[PDB]
């Protein structure tokens, strides 16, 4: 169904779709989303405009999948995830982004956590992620820009696409095990709080349309 309400809630089958409005104060606009289907996936789509606030975030909309019982990122066995989306609109200051929190305490708060994954597959605008570049490196046969800094007492790594991945199959255990083969990640010792897929806003009059998303932790 759709709904423009700033925390509106779509939920079924594991899956739920979020309006996640959680910056709107900072700027001017609105921002709508609608959950066309949540059976074998999520299918989705966000349509939004917002001014003011160059910098701040406005929203993140997206779908996520629950997590009933908390795992250790070593102990999962793969993280398959596929994402089919394409943005259309204009001015676009935004990204497309899974966001995962991990933490050592499995019941951390789930809204936090000690490290926070990023896998940008797209971006547009000059909207920066957090901390400075690492470089290139190749994950799941695809190149990325690794970015690392800290958000608070938390430490941020997004990869982010080298060019927008509309089209995406992908298994974030790969990206966890570079963190844990070159970054000194504790992967046995972090659990896996959350696993979303959306849309960061900043300014701009967008689309986002999710024909599918899907995600699991096996
Ligand atoms: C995504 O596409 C936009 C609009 O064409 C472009 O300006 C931006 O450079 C692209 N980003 C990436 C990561 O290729």
């Amino acid at each position: 169904q759709t709904s423009c309400d700033q925390w509106a809630t779509f939920t079924g089958n594991g899956y739920t779709v979020s309006n996640n409005l959680w910056g709107a104060s900072a700027g001017s606009g609105f921002g709508c989303v609608t959950a066309v289907s949540l059976s074998g996936g999520a299918s989705w789509h966000a349509d939004w405009q917002w001014s003011g606030g160059q910098n701040n975030v406005k929203s993140y909309q997206n779908s996520q999948i629950a997590i009933p019982q908390k795992r250790t990122v070593n102990s999962i066995s793969s993280m398959p995830t596929t994402a089919s989306w394409s943005y259309s609109g204009s001015n676009i200051r935004a990204n497309v982004a899974y966001d995962l929190f991990t933490a050592a305490n499995p019941n951390h708060v789930t809204y936090s956590g000690d490290y926070e994954l990023m896998i940008w597959l797209g971006k547009y605008g000059d909207i920066g992620p957090i901390g400075s570049s690492q470089g290139t490196v190749n994950v799941g046969g695809q190149s990325w820009t690794l970015y690392y800094g800290y958000n608070g007492a938390m430490q941020v790594y997004s990869f982010v696409a080298q060019t927008n991945t509309t089209n995406y199959s992908g298994d974030v255990k790969n990206f966890f095990n570079y963190l844990r083969d070159n970054k000194g990640y504790n992967a046995a010792g972090q659990y896996v709080l959350s696993y979303q897929f959306g849309t960061e806003c900043f300014t701009g009059s967008g689309t986002l349309n999710v024909a599918s998303w899907t995600a699991s932790i096996n």
